[PDB]
Order: structure tokens, then C-alpha cells, then sequence
């Protein structure tokens, strides 16, 4: 995260940091529960990820250094990639991890609602980006969790700052035109909650941008409204 300040902790409880193993452990993608058995992540993450053996989804935590040999986490039974997913630029950035076990919910680990499909039309106006990644392109992993407030950016405006690029409507756009407040390296895959009438809802996935908090260029995002049908498809089969 870009311009962003730490998270205390138990504000961002369906936050999770996703973690390989192969070759050695490190922090991999960020990701959201969203269900007892369910995180909601980014297709792109598992690049070159042949296994769900090789991953351990952490929740409860604020800081990286909670995270050692003898820290619980929760393993993949499977990794769900949408079938029309080729690129994070070109969209259908999104997967699910079922859980091997249920996460048992408190106030450290919790899900985070879906927009509903009738909010399409509301305005968020108090959306925050969240993660473990860079403050900037040549960084490191952060060992606190970060947050941003940033704006929504309207299709037309995202679709000027990318010439070259199809922002479609399965996209969400974010950011300052200024710039100074972005996800950045390793934030993929994490949340774009935004607050409204009391309630948080998983309006983005963290997706691609071009370098990160710069000027006239927002943060793309997985636009999650219109993913809701597939989301249910794969976690509710009879
Ligand atoms: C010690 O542990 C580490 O260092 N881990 C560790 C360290 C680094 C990484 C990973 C693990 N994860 C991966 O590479 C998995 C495969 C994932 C590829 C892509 C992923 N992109 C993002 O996270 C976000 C991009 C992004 C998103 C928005 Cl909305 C705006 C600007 C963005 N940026 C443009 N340029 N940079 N950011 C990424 N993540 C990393 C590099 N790149």
C-alpha cells in the first residue's frame, strides 16, 4: 500500500495473507473471507502455483511476525479459477479458495458481505484498500497491515487513464487523480471494502495498475457486483 498508515487490529477481519511454501515461505497474495470454507482472492496469483498443497491462507493477523512454523493457518482443499480468466488486464481477475477446514468467526475473523446485486446503482463513498505490500515499486512486504481511503473512479474516467487498455464494466477503478494513495506490490488479490449504511461490503478485488499511486493512474480492481452470480455458482453446489 502507497501512502497508506497501519491498521489496528480487528479492523480488517476478513483480511487474510495468503502464503506459498514452494520454494521457501513467504507472503504470496492477500485475499478476503467471504464464507466459513471461502476466501475470495485474485485469479493472477497463482501463476505457476501447480498445487493448493503449497499454500496456507493466515486470517487473524496484523502482523506479519505473528506468523511462524507454529502459527495455525488453514489449508486449500482447492483453487477455483474463473474459466474465462487469461490476465488480470484483461479482466475475470478472480478465484476462491475453498478451505481444507471452516474458520470458526470471532472478532479477529470474520466475512465480509457481497455488494448486492440492487446496489449496483449506490455510491460508496468511503472505500479503503488494504494489504501487506509495497509503500512503493522497489520496496519489501510491510510486517503491518496497511489501509487507504481512496475514491471510486467512474468507467469513463478509468477508461481516459488507460488508453491501450478495454477497462470493461467487470472492472472498478480507484484512486486520486493526483495520485499518492495505491495498492502496490503483493496488496493483489486483497480487498477494496467500502462502508455503507453501517455495513462493509467487498466491492473490489486488488487487480493491476500501471506502477503504483501515480498521477492519472488508479488501482483497476475486480469489480465483485458482477462476479455475485459465479461467486454463488461455486459455493453453493447442491
Ligand atoms: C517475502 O515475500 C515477498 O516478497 N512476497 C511477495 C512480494 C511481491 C509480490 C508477491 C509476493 N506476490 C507474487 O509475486 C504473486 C503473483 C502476483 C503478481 C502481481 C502482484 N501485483 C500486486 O500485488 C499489485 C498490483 C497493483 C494493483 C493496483 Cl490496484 C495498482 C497498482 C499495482 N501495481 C503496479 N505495479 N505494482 N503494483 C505482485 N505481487 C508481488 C509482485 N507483484
Amino acid at each position: 500500500i502507497v501512502g497508506g498508515t497501519a491498521s489496528v487490529r480487528g479492523e480488517w477481519p476478513w483480511q487474510v495473507t495468503l502464503h506459498t511454501t514452494s520454494p521457501t515461505q513467504r507472503h504470496l497474495c492477500g485475499g478476503s473471507i467471504i464464507g466459513n470454507q471461502w476466501i475470495l482472492t485474485a485469479a493472477h496469483c497463482f501463476y505457476g502455483v501447480e498445487s493448493p498443497k503449497i499454500l496456507r491462507v493466515y486470517s487473524g493477523i496484523l502482523n506479519q511476525s505473528e506468523i511462524k512454523e507454529d502459527t495455525s493457518f488453514f489449508g486449500v482443499q482447492e483453487i477455483i479459477i474463473h474459466d474465462q480468466y487469461k490476465m488480470a488486464e484483461s479482466g475475470y481477475d478472480i478465484a476462491l479458495l475453498k478451505l481444507e477446514t471452516t474458520v470458526g468467526y470471532g472478532d479477529s475473523q470474520r466475512p465480509i458481505c457481497l455488494p448486492s446485486k440492487g446496489d449496483r446503482n449506490v455510491i460508496y463513498t468511503d472505500c479503503w484498500v488494504t494489504g501487506w505490500g509495497y509503500r512503493k515499486l522497489r520496496d519489501k512486504i510491510q510486517n503491518t497491515l496497511q489501509k487507504a481511503k481512496i475514491p471510486l473512479v467512474t468507467n469513463e474516467e478509468c477508461q481516459k487513464r488507460y488508453r491501450g487498455h478495454k477497462i470493461t464494466h467487470k472492472m472498478i477503478c480507484a484512486g486520486y487523480r493526483e495520485g499518492g494513495k495505491d495498492a502496490c506490490k503483493g496488496d493483489s488479490g486483497g480487498p477494496l471494502s467500502c462502508k455503507h449504511n453501517e455495513v462493509w461490503h467487498l466491492v473490489g478485488i486488488t487487480s493491476w495498475g500501471e506502477g503504483c499511486a501515480q498521477r492519472e493512474r488508479p488501482g483497476v480492481y475486480t469489480n465483485v457486483v458482477e462476479y455475485v452470480d459465479w461467486i454463488l455458482e461455486k459455493t453453493q453446489a447442491v
